[PDB]
């Protein structure tokens, strides 16, 4: 259509029309205003048959490439879309309905794509070029985005985008969907309200943050909360809770408060629980650290594909933190502050179940014992290929916990569901 | 020879009428316009007797070394020639029907060959030199370039040049020369389209990543794969195919991008399969989890044997990148994860056959269970030949697998396949 | 030359042959001075010339005669503790030159592990010189090496693969009146534990001295009927000569 090539034209010909550093210090509004002037302008020369909606789109669609996220914009507003892919700059599909495919949209080149990934990943922070290829971010407004640079990408850069979800899962929706059986809900429930220091486990996409959630959803009301995540992702219902959240490096690079900054401060503001949104840093180390220096029944969550890979993991993370403890003095914070690990993994056919309810019970030696409350068993694969298995006690009728249950007066329901789940 | 002695007596004065850095001073893209005509007109500056049809072959000879590749030029553009190797001005080497054959061409000098090969990086952007003597790269024709500096070879600097095969052989290919019988290639085609963990062992050149290619030929055209490889290998038509590829660490030892950093991110982007070029290092458990964790129907091919070697070489190559996991769990971990291996050797008669089409059962005493499904029998040896071609079926109906492939209605060439073998 | 000094019988020199065109991974072991690089350079002179050889040597010995080698050298650390061109580095490189052998000088460290990859993945007939006293010492400091590479490798892992990768260790010791022989032709045959278990196809026997002082002494094979390497025999049809040599050594 000749509002392509109108466009097409007009485009070629403002870039040198209109100064760059003078719209990039207004915001979107200002901008695509001071911008409609330039595209008038342009009509004006070597006019064509446009009308003035057509004139709109074509000052929208300016402004979407100049400013906003380029030929993505029509389509990461529709909200039945699920997921964006475009690995490459002629190709993009969408995700409606759990089905991709393909759309008629595409970039004007892969450099045009190139510097959209940019912009969107600088709207975190972060910095994808030919140096640091690779860039997952978590945007503001909760949806994912993941970019890979064309030096690792052969055709060309390769972008990915999530939705954020509007509505989160509650324990009823995971004992529907057997992620978890009913009486693992209720043991699940005794450990959230019993104050136990929780470290959700689990592998990528595998429903971490959603349990951490749900987990949250059991803490008493009066207890003063401090949610401490990279991005606001965490809804609790709760009254008392302080929402904060790191910030990255940014421009020159400078301004950051690394989680462990904030855990670290988190300890100077008498929270009854810290809840980290992740532990990827030292800050596990200073998380440790008021575990059992009061403030019992903080909770995390990470990323390990087991209960022992997940002790690992702490330790290799508080031994990298430069505290330069001894593996011995290491593994015995561990044992003495974690109390619960829950894992929860994705399955072969996709669906998502809490495989490990484990239980540090103390150290021999050099390994850490672990006890399992609740294990996932996998009978085999259905009729309609979906993964089959049962959740089933290890017959433990005393956790180590139990004490903090007959604090909270949970202790017979603890006895009931640990018996009535085999 | 005379036509070589008077191309260089032409570009004797030629060098004078056109200075070499006014070239370089010009835009070498298309510089080479201008010369053309220098060259062209008045041609024969010194009076050299000549004809017009050997004069067409000196002057772009007279180009090619000017702007084009020199000497080199012939072999990049021949499509019979897969690899280029140059061991010094003097000696070059071709690839052709699967041998290495010298060839009559040599270059000039060594600072000339140092020219060209500095010449053909840089249209990448690298730089090789004294103070960076390796150099490794990828061109946009689809080629890896590796290029070492004579500070490093005495012999002088060294150049190789491995091109991306057009043609790859397709599946009756193989089935023609007898490497796989055609109810070996109809189990595969199940196989591939049941959505099946696949591990591709096979021997030094056993054709292992042309098996890959003919394996992905079966993938559903709508299922999302991102194809990780080391070196650009496979060549998929799927319409919803992402390629990447791994870059080696710097002569410094910076911006590395391993294969378990490229396939930890496959699984942050949505695939559907996720297939490896080449498995060979701690990477394999990462791609492992992703084999389990969902994505199910992903493809890794590996350096091996025999199918116990290669399950015992993925257990130590699991082992590696210090993830420091019980040797329990990662035996675990592979049964649950991989469903069919399959291993093609290269044999003595200089042909290629699938040796081996097995599946993975389970552990039964901490040992992994092979059931192998397809052999390859050597009857004996013809006293020339020393090769039968038996494929046979071991029988066993039913395999593990067997139920996926009833849930994707292909159970019937499984059984008419699978009986029926001979 | 070698058979003149008799430091090894007409039947040892036609096992090497074998094991020289069989593409079997060597590591020469020896004491200094015990002409390990020179027993290297004559094994070469056996590869198949068709065959692409890379050559790391860290300073230039070896003198291939085949017509496609590809000659190295190392660097040594000359930008002020910058632009070292290590021995590690040359192999890793060599593995992107499709080469079919990789024939390293000497192997003093870190370098070994990723020749012991080039072996186990693909470019079979590697060849390497190695500094011991005898093949079981040898085998353990190459396992120290690939330690001391860094990789964070349980020791294991480490045996299993040169369990794996190696096939053949050759150890050359000069004797005690300065003469050079071969002592031992070993195979590592498997990993049975937590120790390399180990077979000896030819070894030497002294006996005494001479009236002059000269030690005396003589080769002899294992009675081995088939060694571990047998199968790549069978690939290039050295059969009758491998049979034949081990037959015929006593
Ligand atoms: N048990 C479940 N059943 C069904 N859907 C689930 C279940 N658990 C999680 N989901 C859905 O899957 C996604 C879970 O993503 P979640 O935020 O939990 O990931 P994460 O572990 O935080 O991710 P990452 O490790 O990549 O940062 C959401 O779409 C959630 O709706
Ligand atoms: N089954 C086969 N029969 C005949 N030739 C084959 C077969 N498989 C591979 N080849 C040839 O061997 C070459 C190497 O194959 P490829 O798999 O790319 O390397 P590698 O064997 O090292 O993985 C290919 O160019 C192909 O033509
Ligand atoms: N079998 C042998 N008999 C006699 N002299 C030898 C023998 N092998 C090596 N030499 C002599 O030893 C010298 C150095 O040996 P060399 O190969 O450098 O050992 P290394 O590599 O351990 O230093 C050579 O110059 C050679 O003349
Ligand atoms: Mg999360
Ligand atoms: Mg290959
Ligand atoms: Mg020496």
């Amino acid at each position: 259509d000749y509002y392509h090539a109108t466009k097409t034209t007009i485009f070629n010909a403002l870039l040198n029309t209109i100064d760059l550093s003078q719209l990039a210090q207004l915001d979107l509004k200002q901008a695509g205003e001071e911008i409609r002037d330039i595209v008038a302008e342009l009509v004006a020369i070597k006019n064509v048959s446009m009308s003035v909606a057509e004139q709109e789109h074509l000052v929208q669609d300016i402004i979407n490439d100049v400013l906003g996220y380029g030929p993505l914009e029509p389509l990461l507003a529709r909200d039945d879309i699920a997921d964006i892919m475009v690995n490459g700059a002629h190709r993009v599909f969408i995700e409606v309905g759990g089905k991709v495919q393909l759309t008629n949209v595409r970039f004007r080149d892969n450099l045009q794509l190139m510097n959209i990934c940019q912009r969107i990943v600088s709207q975190v922070g972060r910095r994808v070029d030919e140096s640091s290829p690779i860039c997952d971010a978590r945007l503001p407004d909760g949806s994912r985005v993941n970019v890979i640079a064309p030096p690792l990408a052969l055709d060309g850069p390769t972008l990915t985008i999530r939705k954020f979800k509007k509505d989160k899962l509650t324990m009823k929706n995971l004992v529907e969907f057997a992620s978890i059986s009913p009486e693992g809900a209720r043991v699940l429930g005794v450990i959230g309200a019993c104050r136990c220091n929780l470290v959700i486990s689990g592998g990528t996409g595998s429903g971490k943050t959603t349990l951490l959630n749900t987990m949250t959803a059991f803490i008493d009301p009066t207890e003063r909360v401090v949610t401490c995540e990279d991005a606001a992702e965490l809804q609790l219902q709760q009254p008392h809770v302080v929402r904060l959240e790191t910030r990255p490096p940014n421009l020159e690079g400078s301004g950051a408060v690394t989680m462990r900054d904030l855990v670290k401060n988190c300890l100077r503001m008498r929270p009854e629980r810290i809840i980290v949104g992740e532990v990827r840093g030292p800050e596990a180390f200073d998380l440790l650290q008021a575990m059992n220096t009061g403030h019992d029944g903080s909770m995390g969550t990470l990323h390990a594909n087991s209960p022992r890979e997940a002790i690992s993991r702490i330790e290799s993370m508080i031994t990298m933190g430069g505290y330069g403890l001894p593996s011995k003095t290491i593994k015995e914070m561990i044992v003495g502050s974690v109390d619960v690990i829950i894992q929860a993994a994705r399955l072969r056919d996709g669906s998502r179940r809490i495989t490990h309810i484990t239980e540090v019970v103390g150290l021999e030696g050099d390994v850490i014992v672990t006890q399992d409350l609740f294990v996932y068993e996998i009978t085999g694969e259905d009729e309609h290929g979906k993964v089959v298995g049962k959740h089933r006690s290890t017959g433990i009728a005393r956790p180590r916990f139990w004490d903090r249950a007959r604090y909270y007066g949970l202790e017979r329901e603890l006895a009931e569901a640990l018996d009535a789940a085999e």
